[PDB]
């Protein structure tokens, strides 16, 4: 009895749902719940129109995440790849923003920052046609032209201003310019910003002191550095896009247990370590037994909400909890990164959840550890499974699988 997301109030499973379909996660901030369609965007028709007139009539995963946690005061990043949607998704709650604002004051309100010049004038462009008729200009700097056509900006507007940080740095520490005004930062694909020598070109951008994001499709420690000194309040969407070893194991129906307790006594993985169960009795029951183990265990259980759920997810990160036990329900859309160990303790009935839950130990690589308990009384999988090992023939040798 239910409906396919063609309801009016939602369910958080319901939502869920929708993040799951489109692929996108979120890490825990207090977080507004994604668009579905325009009509409600928190924008004004006068920009929802132009959205419509452009041929945008379907909002990209990026654009639907981004901007509804963006037109409230927090800072976002934004793990994406090229193609995303990702530009409009900065620009159009930059707008919302631009005005909550005169012509004369002289110093950009907003500034957007770009590896190459090519998309210092995509953003420019993109940027244009929404800005031209909301009746403000949006100005790039760039070299390759003629200097007087840039020197050109005479009504002294650039509420906005896309440029390279290597080039901008240029106009700064010679205060040709000036950032009093500039308190809204935008960062598109930081990760090319630093594959192309940016870093300290732009950290001497830090002036004035209020929102600020960050759009790339990775996360070095470089980038991750460039984003925890900058990012109050970091609120970080991801959109879903082989690294998994797959350790295998053959035992009889409980003792299994002991198996787990050997492993977890071995030290050799790195809590948080996720421990899967196909039934809720035993859930709860292994959970307590670890618990005698010494170990400290969250349960995520749906009888209470994503504030706490999330609460709990989040006491998994911050190393009060180590181990995490689950049924699939528990956690279909968790994304705690850089799990050690995924323990398959029962391995599930369908073959896609398999897939799921070893689907997620590796951001861009991991442990990607992954030990599956197996018997007889599974075996209707066994046969896809061999080959699915095969599919990630990386990183795996399935070895023992000789019967079906
Ligand atoms: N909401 C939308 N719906 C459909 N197409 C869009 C939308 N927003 C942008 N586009 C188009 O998609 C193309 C991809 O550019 P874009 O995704 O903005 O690059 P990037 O991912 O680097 O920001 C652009 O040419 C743009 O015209
Ligand atoms: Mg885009």
């Amino acid at each position: 009895h239910w409906s396919e997301k063609k309801l009016e109030e939602m369910k958080e499973r319901d939502w869920r749902i929708f993040k799951e379909n489109f692929g996108i996660s979120t890490k825990g901030g207090s977080i507004p719940n994604p668009m579905r369609n325009w009509e409600e965007s928190g924008l004004p028709r006068r920009l929802l129109d132009i959205v419509y007139r452009v041929g945008y009539d379907e909002p990209t995963p990026i654009q639907r995440a981004a901007i509804p946690i963006a037109l409230q005061a927090r800072d976002l990043i934004g793990v994406a790849v090229t193609g995303s949607g990702k530009t409009a998704a900065f620009l159009l709650p930059l707008l919302v923003y631009i005005s909550e604002e005169y012509n004369k004051n002289d110093g950009p309100y907003a500034l957007i920052l770009a590896p190459t010049r090519e998309l210092v004038q995509q953003i420019e462009s993109e940027a244009r046609k929404f800005a031209d008729p909301l009746g403000f200009t949006v100005v790039s700097i760039v070299g390759g032209h003629s200097l007087e056509e840039q020197a050109f900006a005479l009504r002294n507007g650039a509420e906005i201003i896309v440029a390279t940080p290597g080039r901008l740095v240029d106009c700064i520490e010679r205060r040709l310019l000036v950032f009093s005004q500039c308190c809204y930062v935008i960062m598109d694909e930081a990760d090319r910003m630093i594959d192309q020598g940016f870093e300290e070109p732009l950290t001497k951008i830090l002036d004035a002191l209020r929102q600020t994001m960050m759009y790339t499709a990775t996360m070095p420690p470089t980038v991750e550095k460039i984003a925890k000194k900058y990012l109050r309040r970091p609120a970080i969407v991801t959109i879903g896009n082989t690294v998994e070893q797959r350790v295998e194991f053959i035992a009889g129906e409980d003792k299994r247990k002991r198996r787990l307790q050997e492993i977890l006594n071995s030290g050799q993985f790195k809590p948080p370590i996720i421990v899967f169960v196909n039934i809720k009795r035993n859930c709860e029951m292994v959970a307590k037994d670890i618990k005698s183990w010494g170990f400290s265990t969250v349960t995520l259980h749906g009888s209470k909400t994503q504030e706490q759920r999330e609460a709990s997810l989040a006491a998994l990160r911050n190393g009060q909890a180590h181990i995490l036990v689950a049924t699939d329900l528990a956690g279909r859309g968790i994304d705690v990164p850089d799990v050690s160990l995924v323990v398959n303790f029962n391995m599930p009935s369908t073959i896609e959840a398999y897939t799921h839950r070893i689907g997620r130990t590796g951001r861009a690589g991991k442990s990607g550890v992954a030990i599956t308990f197996l018997g007889n009384e599974d075996a209707d999988v066994m046969y896809d499974l061999k080959q699915i090992i095969s599919k990630s023939s990386i990183s795996k040798v399935p070895e023992e699988l000789r019967r079906h």
